[PDB]
């Protein structure tokens, strides 16, 4: 394989979030001044909403215009709800730069466009990548991705229909383990479309599965080993998730 690895090790929450931040924001930079635009998938959890806090203050050095927004998944509830990813994303930096609403593409909330038909919402997205995936090859620039300490990521968790799927570009989980029950979730194919895959991963708890997933296990018992770019995956962790390296 000529897919890397990258490691890049920082020694607490805090350094880890604002360097993933200022890696971010030269990737969009190079991106569009390679491409003339940028892709990225967007994730929720402490430190993927943290890092965007860090884009924002630079967000000056950014043609925004040229920027086109995902997200890799969604809890499937109401709209204003706190739990809701896109949500906290706004707060965090979207609302704050000038980038055209056509460009951000959220998926549904419960709410929303298509009821409460979990399965109809995750189809409709899945509508939307397609376009994305060919016009563009490959598909995003970066993947935003948190991972939980059993290894999932995005809602893919150990052993489900959703972490085996190797056809359909993004799926409905009904019956999350973690609150909220119903998300909506790229799969495995969606994440390894993107030419760099990012995890930003902090903390003690997480680092049995992050030795695992840098180590190649079956994504089916540790999704996060099959979320991996096909020019590079990168591990941007703290001395603690890194500590069974």
């Amino acid at each position: 394989a000529m897919s890397d690895t990258v490691i890049e090790r920082h020694a607490d929450t805090a350094a880890l979030v604002a360097a993933a931040g200022d890696r971010l924001v030269d990737a969009i930079s190079s991106a569009i001044g390679e491409r003339g635009q940028a892709t990225i998938v967007l994730t929720g959890g402490g430190t993927g909403i943290g890092l965007l806090k860090r884009v924002r203050e630079r967000s000056g050095e950014i043609d925004w215009s040229k920027v086109h927004i995902y997200w890799g998944d969604e809890r499937f509830v109401p709209q204003d709800d706190d739990e809701r990813n896109d949500k906290q994303a706004r707060e965090a930096l979207l609302d704050h730069i000038g980038i055209p609403p056509v460009n951000v593409h959220a998926m549904a909330a419960s709410d929303g466009e298509f009821g409460d038909d979990l399965e109809a919402a995750a189809a409709g997205y899945a509508q939307l990548l397609s376009a994305d995936f060919d016009s563009s090859v490959p598909g995003f620039d970066v993947h935003l991705l948190g991972m939980g300490g059993e290894g999932h990521v995005n809602s893919l968790f150990p052993d489900t229909d959703a972490v085996r799927e190797t056809e359909r570009l993004v799926v409905g989980v009904s019956d999350s383990p973690k609150p909220p029950p119903r998300r909506i979730t790229l799969t495995l194919p969606a994440v390894q479309n993107s030419r760099e895959v990012w995890l930003v991963v902090s903390g003690e708890a997480k680092a049995d599965a992050v030795a695992a997933a840098v180590g190649g296990a079956d994504p089916v018992d540790i999704p996060a080993a099959g979320a991996v770019g096909r020019e590079r995956t990168v591990w941007l962790v703290d001395e603690a998730a890194a500590a069974k390296l």
